[PDB]
């Protein structure tokens, strides 16, 4: 099979922690893959804790540091016709956000697909039609975006509906490891320049959802799909039906109420130590993403930690967290 694979990425230092002088408890080697934690006192003398994982990216890591070496492997085996995920873990605060979706440059310095502070759903948006154009190609491309919030479902970008619309879910008869979602929109991604308009209605929709639901942002789960149907023309006349699909998850945050969050860890627990019933139909989350949990889904971890001293209590249990994930098996 194919275990989860896991990486940590640490956020750097901000403007105020700069300018208070702080002096970051972790270290991060890439070459060795280790994320050492200063979890004592003091700092001439000092127990450190380490962890290993499939790879560490440090606080000097870059948005296309990032895209290089995980996204487009991964996006390479969706093409290929296979089902990948990719979650972000971590506490508010720390780069989910930063990490999946990105930033806009200050001032309108770059266009959409040149902005460097651009994250993994547009990065991987404008690379599926960049590479696939180049080749010989007949597919087609579609997104979905289903979120979760107190277990209650909303798409965040159907422009004809509004985000207040519950969702409802329901068993799909002929898929065991898969669900239906009524009312949940996909949208047809004709070509690149589509892309970023269907962002912008998402966005829009973010900020009324953030008005209705309180502190949605943080307590929320959202479930990015996208999904690619190629029957490539190449140059011989060849062309075989294969589906990709890659969901890109950005968690609630995990800081010390939340049965998707809850239901998530005791299905990794139930998984590492191979129980024979996991509990994913305990939470609205497992049951969209079951085939990712142990199921026939590629499935990485972007685990999300601080360099700051004051995050070290939940810098310790993301990573933890993390590590035992590491021991899931998927096919
Ligand atoms: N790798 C990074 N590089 C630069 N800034 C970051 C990075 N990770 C996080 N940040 C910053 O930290 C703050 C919180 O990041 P955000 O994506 O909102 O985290 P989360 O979604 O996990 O709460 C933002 O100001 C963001 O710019
Ligand atoms: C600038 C605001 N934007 C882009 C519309 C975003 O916040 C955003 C994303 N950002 C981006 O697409 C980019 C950042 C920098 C260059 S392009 S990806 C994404 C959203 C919102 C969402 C609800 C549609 C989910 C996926
Ligand atoms: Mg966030």
């Amino acid at each position: 099979g194919k275990n989860i694979q896991v990486v940590v990425r640490c956020r750097p230092f901000n403007l105020a922690e700069r300018k208070a002088s702080a002096h970051s408890i972790v270290e991060c080697d890439p070459v060795r893959k280790e994320v050492s934690v200063r979890t004592g006192g003091l700092a001439d003398k000092s127990s450190r804790k380490t962890y290993t994982f499939d790879m560490v990216f440090g606080a000097s890591t870059k948005q296309i540091d990032v895209y290089r070496s995980v996204v487009c492997p991964i996006l390479d085996e969706v093409i290929m016709g296979y089902n990948c995920t990719i979650f972000a873990y971590g506490q508010t605060g720390t780069g989910k956000t930063f990490t999946m979706e990105g930033e806009r440059s200050p001032n309108e310095e770059y266009t959409w697909e040149e902005d460097p502070l651009a994250g993994i759903i547009p990065r991987t948006l404008h690379q599926i039609f960049e590479k696939l154009t180049d080749n010989g190609t007949e597919f087609s491309v579609k997104v979905s975006l289903l979120e979760i919030y107190n277990e209650e479902l909303f798409d965040l970008l159907n422009p004809s509906s509004d985000v207040s619309e519950r969702l409802q879910m329901f068993d799909d008869p002929r898929n065991k490891r898969g669900v239906i979602i009524k009312g949940l929109e996909e949208i047809t991604v004709h070509n690149k320049d589509e892309v970023y308009q269907i962002l912008e209605k998402g966005a829009a929709k973010r900020t009324t959802a953030a008005t209705l639901m309180n502190a949605y942002s943080s307590r929320s789960h959202s479930v990015f799909s996208v999904t690619i149907h190629m029957k490539e023309t190449t140059i011989d006349g060849e062309e075989l039906v294969k589906i990709g699909k890659l969901n890109l998850v950005d968690l609630a945050g995990s800081e010390n109420i939340n049965q998707s969050l809850l239901t998530l860890g005791r299905v990794i627990t139930a998984l590492v130590e191979r129980t024979p019933h996991v509990p994913y139909r305990e939470s609205k989350l497992t049951r969209i993403l079951q085939d990712s949990l142990g199921g026939r889904t590629r499935t990485s971890i972007i685990a999300t930690i601080s360099p700051a001293s004051l995050n070290l209590e939940e810098t310790l249990s993301t990573l933890e967290y993390a590590h035992r994930a590491k021991n899931i098996l998927n096919k």
